[PDB]
């Protein structure tokens, strides 16, 4: 029993993490078979950084500029080339640590591990999710930036992110390990801003499933709902609209329990029209929307 | 910035995991050297578990009883050994993967990750707290029995914890590597109530520096108070008393913000007795207290 906000663990992506020195800038790199992925701003001096021209930029970079230290190791650098926002450096090894892996673009309300690091060095690991408005909520100081955010199934890591910036208002913007950015984000300072930070509405019923499976009951009602009454709810409370197919993806966890979506959805409502009046649920005193259905069934059912 | 719940990097344990099987329950164990550590409710059978008679029932396994598997490989078991609620299991090879390590006896209010393993196979890492009444607010199930919990210090690794049991309120108590189980615990399946969950008060403070430092300030006001007035509220809302030693160990966070530790008491001691009035600190609606002060340091300046 219990329920945690939970990473994956990260030795397989603690193998691949380099430091990656381009003039005086250091950043992360991530290091898999003989290349090195890392954010293109690495080339940048700060005054660089307000309207800076990668391609006009990188012209004046040689291999040799490009300096990548796996732990105290100098790796030889024979290729580079940009692809969108991120660095493929070419080096002569291929990482002996090189887990199995993929490079996928996540929606937002998925879920992943991001593992910081600083100089190559990892820091530490924290869950986080993809917001609707395409942000995440990190923590990630200076140097932090070409730390990458994962998931894995089994033996195979999945990287979805790498770090690339912080908006004024302390949430993290990056891209996918093909360079793109998710939502509207671009590599130089400027004005940013946010959209909404909506709910994750099927990540928060998950939660209340996972809620119920460990103890916490108090929130169950006698009530039910339907898809649009309930998102009547949702929209008033900047939630995401709920569609048949969260309904479908929540089904297992239904099942399990044996409390339907709608009536779930029910309770959630209650919540959002009510509150918690001091209570809690799984240890906190707001509604969760960072654990997936894949989430709370993984964690709720000990795979590895 | 940003401030997450941060787990160390887990492959240094990762690389420590085996499966431990005697007759027909399998469990974690952590190899270091040649030695492999588990939990000697591993030699009983859930009947033994009412009333067992440790030494009676080991009497009865033999090395090779002892089934140890680390990924794919068997090891072969040399001797065997009870200290306390462990097993000390010697095999022929020495962990090739054994990082730099200690075995250390936390105190409560300190803070450890957790990498949670089924089978010797790690499926995720969250951070947790010793709370005052010596239980951990863990994610285990049945087959986690073994897991450890740690530190890390640069490169060696603290072992503080192995997981042994849950309580039937849900909560989980374990012992440190010498097989001392915290608290007043024992590996008998019996009436065994926690007593009162205090608060960590020094946690508390160490977290709202945290959120100044990472911009969210709504709860300061103009107010100061004392060790003994702060103390009269904490002991009202089952907070642990706020020692000299607690502010001095908060002196580093109070010098960075130009915060009194007095005066955050008295932002703490407003909170406690108006609640949050429905705002968030740091995305928490109620005050954290697993992170310890060297917790907010570490994160907030990047420690690898
Ligand atoms: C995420 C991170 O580490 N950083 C620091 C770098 N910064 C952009 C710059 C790159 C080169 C220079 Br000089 S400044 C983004 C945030
Ligand atoms: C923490 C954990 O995995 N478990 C399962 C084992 N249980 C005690 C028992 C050991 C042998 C048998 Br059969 S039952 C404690 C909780």
């Amino acid at each position: 029993s219990g329920f945690r906000k939970m990473a994956f663990p990260s030795g397989k992506v603690e193998g691949c993490m380099v430091q990656v020195t381009c003039g005086t800038t250091t950043l992360n790199g991530l290091w898999l078979d003989d290349v090195v992925y890392c954010p293109r701003h690495v080339i940048c001096t700060s005054e660089d950084m307000l309207n800076p021209n990668y391609e006009d930029l990188l012209i004046r970079k040689s291999n040799h500029n490009f300096l990548v230290q796996a732990g105290n190791v100098q790796l030889r650098v024979i290729g580079h080339s940009m692809q969108n926002c991120v660095l493929k450096l070419k080096v002569d090894t291929a990482n002996p640590k090189t887990p199995k892996y993929k490079f996928v673009r996540i929606q937002p309300g998925q879920t992943f591990s991001v593992l910081a690091c600083y100089n190559g060095s990892p820091s530490g690991v924290y869950q986080c999710a993809m917001r609707p408005n395409f942000t995440i909520k990190g923590s990630f100081l200076n140097g932090s930036c070409g730390s990458v955010g994962f998931n894995i199934d089994y033996d195979c890591v999945s990287f979805c992110y790498m770090h690339h910036m912080e908006l004024p208002t302390g949430v993290h913007a990056g891209t996918d390990l093909e360079g793109n950015f998710y939502g509207p984000f671009v590599d130089r300072q400027t004005a940013q801003a946010a959209g909404t930070d909506t709910t994750i509405t099927v990540n928060v019923l998950a939660w209340l499933y996972a809620a119920v499976i460990n103890g916490d009951r108090w929130f169950l009602n006698r009530f039910t709902t339907t898809l649009n009454d309930f998102n009547l709810v949702a929209m008033k409370y900047n939630y995401e609209p709920l569609t048949q197919d969260h309904v479908d993806i929540l089904g297992p966890l239904s099942a399990q329990t044996g409390i339907a979506v709608l009536d779930m959805c029910a309770s959630l409502k209650e919540l959002l029209q009510n509150g918690m009046n001091g209570r809690t649920i799984l240890g906190s005193a707001l509604l969760e929307d960072e654990f997936t259905p894949f989430d709370v069934v993984r964690q709720c059912s000990g795979v590895t």
